[PDB]
Parts: structure tokens; sequence; C-alpha cells
């Protein structure tokens, strides 16, 4: 079956680019040293010292969290290179790191080797250090470096050319703004030419880059339809497109039916910036929204490429690692059973031997193929069982073109027939997300199409389930009732220690009459989530409003459990002012030993900051305040508020006084409660 093929295709280069999915960026230089997101240029090499660098932990952290390759920022804008280089001593050759000289690319190239993942270099070709640059000099420097990284360092796989300028600069003291006609300047073409000479096996990465091309964004999405193809047009009408002189935008969802092929790369980075920033650290990418990112990404037929940047003590922070890990129990739960593994495959037509059943390897280099004669081409899976999924991945042998246009899924259950899914594009690879389904039955049907189609995977899976923390309430009754998106265990601990996995399971609703701390945390598959700890005050059943003004709202609001429920003293005759008194008989001898103030959520208005509570087992005489003093801050954070009592107090009776508020010149209590340890 020498099926014809649909120009423009891919090179075998490509083809194992697509293949790998995902991989990472490393951006680690000296402004990685410097705190700065763009260097100046003017930096002393002194401060590139990474105490603790180990390159075999970077790129094995990496490479089991699933990337296949690795691109370092060998030398970023600010013009430091991190290779004792032969153009500059704005090099690692002038730091402190090591004896004198290091080199981290050559670290970094041998662990890379070490742990049989690619390695990728980026050299920017705006230098902001470089006194040369504006001149064709600072092009010839630019190629020596080019040709020093393509020549000691084994093979790279991906060379990043960013296309972003921006001016001004060092430049050897100059302290000047420079700019270049960016799409003549670097004289792209015989430079990339003499690259793929010195490294034929490798991929060309910009915004116009003959091999790959910037997805437009720095947010960590693809376009669907995300087709493989593209035809670069430039900003200014006329110029020619290079790096930077192109509408950039349309990279997002390239070009339908393009002349060129040129893939898409998702740049983004696991943390607000490329760079390692200490205020960023909580602020890391959560392994689901990693997984949502590759959805977006490489789900979409593109390829995903992670920035993950060493700390300035040169390793990945403990924060991205646990991200990574958790990214990659989140792909492995994915990959876990291909519904479809074990179905049996029809077709509408076939041709030539390419049947059906050759979708079902998940190999790129077996493929089904219709035959040019049915308009409404079409694949169905049988399965052995209904099964329990919601994501189809579906793949075409891009070697031969892309070839789907518009495509739906339809899934079979009950017997009957529905549609589930639908898109444009299909290319390297698509994983598609629909309503969770119970099905024994799958139609691909490819509705159109320019060339004979073609795939070459299609594969059933289950979305991870997502461990949101369980939602724990509670009645007047002391009744708790936890609760959690569906199919998940729920541990709960009423003492104070962690839900560990060896912890009460919850069942039904169960009392804790006293107040106390509960922590209930979520279950699935030998993966947790987050600890939901809440404090259930006193039951409040029993409680009477024994005083407090009525002729403006009713004050059992106060003690009805629900905050979105409002007492106050704002009636149509007047703002009646502070002090106001709430005497609450609750109707047991309770042991207090804190009070809980709730106030409102959408105004300020009411909220009172200076509070004294008196507590008494009569109502009639209550002496000396139980407790005193102010709620500082407030205004600007009104939550629940806690009086914890100097000491504890026995008793029945409770008067809460308001003495006077934040603003307005009402009282205005939302919840009113009390913890009884
Ligand atoms: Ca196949
Ligand atoms: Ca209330």
């Amino acid at each position: 079956g020498c099926l014809t093929p649909l120009k423009p295709v891919p090179s075998a280069e490509q083809l194992e680019w697509h293949d790998m999915e995902m991989y990472a960026f490393v951006h680690f230089t000296i402004n990685t040293f410097t705190g700065k997101e763009w260097g100046y240029g003017d930096e002393k090499p002194e401060l590139f010292h990474p105490s603790d660098f180990d390159a075999d932990d970077l790129v094995r952290t990496l490479a089991d969290a699933g990337f296949k390759g690795v691109v370092l920022t060998c030398k970023h804008h600010d013009g430091f290179c991190l290779w004792p280089t032969k153009t500059t001593l704005h090099s690692v050759a002038a730091s402190p790191w090591k004896q004198g000289k290091g080199d981290v690319v050559k670290e970094v190239s041998r662990a890379c080797g070490k742990y049989g993942v690619r390695f990728g270099v980026y050299l920017s070709p705006w230098d902001r250090n470089a006194a040369s640059y504006g001149t064709p000099d600072y092009i010839r420097m630019y190629r020596q470096q080019l040709k020093e990284l393509a020549t000691g360092y084994g093979s790279i796989f991906l060379a990043w050319f960013d296309g972003a300028n921006g001016g001004d600069g060092y430049y050897g003291g100059a302290r000047e703004r420079r700019s270049i006609d960016r799409s003549a300047y670097y004289d792209w073409k015989a430079t990339w030419g003499e690259l793929k000479k010195r490294q034929p096996g490798a991929v060309i990465f910009s915004d116009v880059g003959p091999d790959v091309r910037w997805v437009g964004n720095e947010s960590g999405y693809a376009g669907y339809p995300c087709w493989a193809t593209y035809t670069p047009v430039p900003l200014q009408a006329g110029t020619e497109p290079a790096p930077g002189t192109v509408r950039y935008r349309l990279g997002t969802e390239g070009t339908m039916d393009g002349k060129y092929w040129i893939p898409a790369e998702v740049d983004v980075s696991i943390r607000p910036g490329w760079f390692w920033h200490e205020h960023e650290n909580s602020r890391v990418r959560t392994p689901e929204n990693l997984l949502k990112l590759y959805f977006d990404s490489v789900g979409r037929g593109a390829n995903l490429n992670l920035n993950v940047p060493p700390d300035r003590r040169g390793r990945i922070h403990e924060e991205d690692k646990k991200s990574l890990a958790g990214f990659r129990v989140l792909l492995d739960e994915l990959y876990s059973r291909n519904f479809a593994s074990g179905a049996q495959a029809e077709s509408s037509s076939s041709w030539k031997g390419h049947g059906a059943e050759q979708v079902l390897d998940r190999k790129r280099t077996t493929y089904w193929v219709a035959a040019p004669e049915d308009k409404h081409p079409c694949v169905v899976l049988k399965l052995p069982e209904p099964a329990a999924f919601d994501v189809i991945r579906l793949a075409e042998p891009i070697q031969l073109g892309q070839r789907v246009r518009k495509f739906r899924v339809e899934v079979r259950e009950n017997g009957q027939w529905s549609k589930w899914t639908e898109g444009a594009s299909i290319g390297a690879r698509v994983l598609l997300k629909g309503r969770p389904v119970t099905a024994d039955g799958v139609r691909v049907v490819l509705e159109q199409s320019r060339a004979v189609p073609a795939l070459c995977e299609v594969s059933l899976w289950k979305y991870p389930v997502i461990l949101n923390a369980p939602a724990v309430n509670y009645d007047r009754n002391g009744r708790v009732t936890l609760a959690s998106a569906e199919n998940v265990v729920i541990r709960y601990t009423t003492d104070g220690t962690e839900p560990g996995p060896q912890s009460a399971m919850y069942r039904n609703p169960f009392f804790l009459p006293a107040g106390g701390t509960v922590k209930a945390a979520a279950e699935y598959r030998g993966r947790k989530s987050s600890v939901t700890t809440q404090i259930i005050p006193v039951p409040t059943r029993d409680w009477k409003v024994v005083a407090g003004e009525r002729s403006a709202a009713a004050p059992e609001l106060a003690i009805d459990g629900d905050s979105s429920t409002l007492w106050h003293t704002h009636a149509a005759q007047g703002e009646l002012a502070p002090p106001q008194a709430l005497e609450i008989d609750m109707g047991r001898p309770v042991n207090v030993a804190a009070v809980i103030y709730t106030p409102r959520r959408d105004s300020s208005t009411g909220t009172v900051d200076r509070y004294a509570v008196y507590l008494s087992m009569d109502g009639n005489t209550w002496g000396a305040p139980a407790a005193e003093g102010e709620f500082s801050n407030i205004r600007a954070n009104p939550v629940p508020q806690r009086i914890d009592l100097k000491a504890p107090v026995k008793a029945r009776y409770l008067r809460f006084v308001g003495k006077r508020v934040v603003e307005g010149s009402h009282v205005a209590v939302a919840e009113l409660g009390v913890l009884g340890k």
C-alpha cells in the first residue's frame, strides 16, 4: 500500500520531533542570579555562582516527569554564555563557579545522553552585552557561538531562535538603544544552512523557523484546530518573513491548507516568569494545571515545552519537583487503561490492505486508509463490554500529509448511538474530552477531507479524577455532612491528627454535639487530596434569643447557622447606634472557651471592631467582662473572628456587646457561635 502523499509533508526530523510530544525548557543564566527576567548586559560574571548545581539531578528530574528533550538557554538576552566560549569572557570562564571555569552546557548535554533524552539549545540572537551588536561583526560572533554549540556537545534536536528584541542594552558600555532590520540583519538562511550542515538531524525553531513555529503566545495553549501547516505573513506587508516580523497570533491555529509544514510548539513556564524567582515559589503550576496544559497543547496537535527554571542553588526547586511528580502520576493514570485495546475495528471501506484494525496498536507507522469512493468514511470500534471513559485520542500518518478537515465521534450507549464530540484537525494527535460515558461502541466519522483520509491511532482513555478537598458542612444540631464530587473515598479525623490513609472513613452524616475540629481528605486510586480543616461550633437548636433589638431585624438571624442571613439595627426609624447587645439563653450549661463572630460578606456596614462579651448563669448579674478588646483588621479582611477566653468559663447565658463599628452607625451580626473545647 504505497499511497500518494498530500503536499506538504514533514521530514524525518520533524516526525521524530512530533513523536516526542513534550520536552522542557531550562531558563538558567546570570539573570537567575540577578532576579531579572531580561538582563541588561552589565552584570559581572561574578554573579553566576550556583552552590550545588548537579546536572544529573536536573535532567533526571525532568526525564522522570516524562519530558523527552531538554532545551537549555545557553545564552539568553543578557548575552552571558553558560559555556567557556572563545567569542567573549562574559561567560562562565569569568565566574567563581568552579575553580575559574566549568561548563554548564557540557554537563547538561552529558546528563541528557546519560538518561536517553534529547538535547537542544537556545542562543539568543539579541545579545545585550556584545558591543558589536547591530554591526555585521556581531553576526560573525553569533555564527561562531552557534558553531561552538554545534561542534562539541553531541546531537542537537532543536535550536530555539527567539525573534524578540526590544532595543536598549549595555552593548559593551554603550548604554544605548540599538535597532536592527529584523527581516534581513541576521541573514538567517545562511546561518541555518550552516547549522543544518553540521547538525543534519536538528530542528529549527522560530516564529517562522523552517521546522517548528512559535504558538504565538506564552500562556500555554494552542488553538483548536491547530493545523501543522503554516504560511507566515509579515506584520508590515511586503517585508520578508523572519523571527519577529510576522503576524504571530496567526500561529495559534496555523493555516488550513498551508504551503509549508511548520508544526507548533507551546512554550510555557511552570511559573509566571521564565527564570527562577523566590517570590514565585507559591505560584508554581499545580499538576492538574499541568495536565490541563498538556491537553490544551499536546492534545490539540501541537507539542509542549514546559520551562523549569533552576534556582540560584542550581537545582529544580522542591515545589517544581512536587508538581512535576504529580504531573507524571496524572499522565500515568490517564494512560493506565486503553479502553480500545481488545476491541474490534470495522470500517466503511478500506484500501489495499490498510484495514481498520491498524488503528489499535497506537503506532504512527501503521494506519488505516479509506477508499477514494465513499464520501462519508467511518471507523467503528466495538468493545468487549460497556466501559467507563471520557477521552478519545486520534492520530493520522502525518508522514503522508494532513488530510482530515471536519470530523465527528459518536458513542453507543444502552444500545443506541448519539453524537459525543467533534472537531476539525487531527495531525500528529488530538485528545478530545467529552461527557463521561459508559459505552461499548465508538464511531469516528470523517466528514470532509482534501485527500483520501487516513488514521493511524484510535484509542480510548479515562481522564484522571480531580480530587477536590472534601466539603465539610454542619447544621445547628451538630450533624456533620461530608461531600465531594462523586466516586471518592473520604477519610476524616475529629481529634486533630491529619487524615492518614488508615483514618476513619466517611459513610453517612455523623454527630459531634460538643464542638470540635474535623479534618477530612479525599482518596482515589492511591492519590490523595488537600486536607479540609473545619472547626464545628456548639449546637444552637436549644438557643433562644433573650435580649436584642427587634424593631429592625429578627435577632434569631444571628444564631440561625446561615452566614447569608443578617441581623442588624438599621430600621426605617433610625440607624440606632452602638453599643448593641445580644443576650442568649443557651438552654443548657455549656462550658464555653471561645466566641465566634461572623460578620457580613458583601459590605463593611455594621461590622464590629471593638467588642465586649459577658458571661453569666442567670442573665441578671454579668460582672466584669468575660472578654474584651478589638477586632484588628476586620475592615479589609471581614472573616469570622475568634475571641479566645483568657480562661474557660462554664455558663448558660452569653451577652455579646458590639461597642462600636467600622463603617456606618448600626450594628450587624451575620452569625454568632460558641466553642467549648
Ligand atoms: Ca497504527
Ligand atoms: Ca445568620
